[PDB]
């Protein structure tokens, strides 16, 4: 019981077509959010009744008098609706929610290797103390979205609520005295160190041209400022300001 | 010619619906596991037969007088079947098996950037000394699946196979002595540094407050109970053990 | 009404074929390259006139006497083509150029997290000095495709273009005097640090057994050869040079 369509030409070809209107033939009307346009519809016996064994849907996401904007829908017998095809082009897997081109709601295992887009920033070149745990930095760099490095001397900007890794460096000068830095919450130490679910630290060091270094890894807030330097004027004195980036830089990575 | 379902009104819709037993019309049985329930099949003449140019078919993953499961199968002309969906709703690319709920057989290629759980796990404050190699630390946090540090506190547990990229920083005490600690894998350096797959090192130092670090990166198995600390008790005397993070920590990150 | 195709037995199936020659059928002729097989197509009223809300297309990729190649297009109303899968089972969202196993043009949003190969690569044991910059290193080690550590013994050839984050660590010697290393070039250390879109820096030390480091973050071009090293011949002799991996090490990650 086959229903087969059969086309030869150049440039014919066969077509299932599912049509859908509201109102009547002579009366038509025009569809609206939410109505199925049509769909191919499995089913199989159980040995009681005709159960749902997957189906493939177009059901309109826009009033039609609006716009013409449908979604695809694939479904499978068990756990129903898995993947849809928002009329963006977005797709979900295990999801309804298209905000991304994919979103999938679960793990993702590849075989192979995933290239993509990383933001990162970093700034180079401690020219100066502006205030504690404040450097200006000489000049900045920057990739992606979720980070900004290259608006205000002074620090990277979240622009995005995340994860990141961030190492702070920067080389002491000929004194001998101890000196650190350290990285700050627009030069708030313990805003970010005082936290249970981050990682914050920062070591000392005196020799001439060595780094003391700071290090950070945790979750930080959209408009976050993060900072690094000296933690007083006076152990400014004894560190190292000047463009080269070997005189200090500060690395920001999102980790997810 | 075309086949055209024409719906009109307010609650209905149109429908190729396709239903599948086995046995007859008369002694109907229940669809069986690998019975195909319908498929949407294209076919084109070669100059020799009609060859297979892509199918979209419901396949039975199940008795249905068990359970009803079905995946959706999406075949092209070449490579045949590329993508499946099972009826747990995970998806297949160029693999049957449905593992996750995105699994790819193959690499992936993204334009912009991805967002998801990365497993990461930190040690902060090392307290006492427990071992050779085995700091206690005063506390521990971690995001994700892969690592576990709060449940011990002398190390963090893999609990996925995996590759780790692993630091461990700890700070000298005032005594001018040479200083040093080590990643370890339950104590045990060895088992870690003599791996012709790994990176293994660690620095000396004896400026009080400067870092002495160790680096680990590599491939860890599940139950892996990494540790980090002085090599000998006597060594730990010169090292300085406080609960503040910057005293020491340990980081782990999963990198694949 | 609904159409509906329905079968009982153990061989066949329900199966709605489109076929598609060229020619006649008195005379039929192969299928060529661009050629739609067939297509499920739905089309709802916008008031005026039946538009197009989505469909399912079989299309020709090669003339079929030379090879059975197709493609299945998922369309949606609003964006039009929204997925392809290829002739080789290619999978693009958003895109038509389906060189990867799975492509999108766009974000990925994962509620999970990703496994995956990741390129990474190190070096270790500097065991002597080659060239400015460039240490010989006992041994290699790489997983992945877009680093080759293990070939050259005097650096990392980066094998695809890509953003890369390098860390370069050796011990000081014994002679107290001040040391460095740099991450360069194939020996250039000006062809990395004067680059406006990269991090380069290296810090000084002089404490037995403690870490001179260098560190790079930024992108890098196929064929290009990564070495690290003292600046000059007399500057290495105050370095350690030997075989344990914790005298030296370089370590190369891909970072996107
Ligand atoms: C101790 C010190 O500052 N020495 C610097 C060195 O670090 C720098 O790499 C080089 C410029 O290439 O100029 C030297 O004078
Ligand atoms: C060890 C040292 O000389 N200086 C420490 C400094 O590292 C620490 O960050 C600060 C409290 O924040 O307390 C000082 O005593
Ligand atoms: C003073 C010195 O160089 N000590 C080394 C130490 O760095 C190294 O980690 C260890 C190997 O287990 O062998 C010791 O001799």
């Amino acid at each position: 019981d086959d229903l087969n369509i059969r086309t030869y030409g150049a440039t014919e070809t066969s077509s299932l077509i599912m049509l859908r209107a509201r109102g009547t033939a002579s009366a038509p009307a025009a569809v609206q959010t939410g109505d199925r346009l049509g769909g191919v519809l499995f089913r199989g016996w159980n040995g009681t009744a005709w159960m749902g064994s997957g189906q493939i849907l177009s059901v309109a996401e826009e009033n039609f008098t609006t716009a013409v904007k449908t979604n695809l829908q694939f479904h499978v017998g068990g756990a129903g609706e898995a993947m849809r095809i928002s009329n963006t082009g977005n797709v979900g897997i295990g999801t309804t929610t298209t905000t991304e081109k994919l979103n999938v709601q679960g793990n993702v295992a590849v075989s192979g290797e995933i290239t993509s887009v990383r933001s990162w920033g970093i700034k180079r070149g401690p020219t100066s103390f502006s205030a504690n745990y404040i450097n200006v930095w000489n000049s900045g760099y920057h990739v992606g979205s979720s980070i900004d490095c290259t608006t205000s001397t002074t620090g990277c900007r979240i622009l995005k609520a995340g994860t990141y890794e961030i190492r702070c460096v920067q080389r002491a000068g000929t004194s001998g005295n101890s000196v650190y830095v350290g990285i700050a919450l627009n030069g708030d130490r313990t805003a970010l160190e005082s936290r249970n679910d981050v990682l914050w630290n920062h070591s000392h060091t005196a020799y001439s041209g060595s780094y003391t270094e700071s290090n950070f890894m945790g979750t930080l807030s959209a408009n976050d400022l993060i900072t690094c330097g000296a933690p007083v004027n006076t152990m400014a004195a004894d560190l190292v300001y000047a463009v080269p980036a070997y005189n200090g830089t500060m690395q920001i990575k999102r980790v997810d």
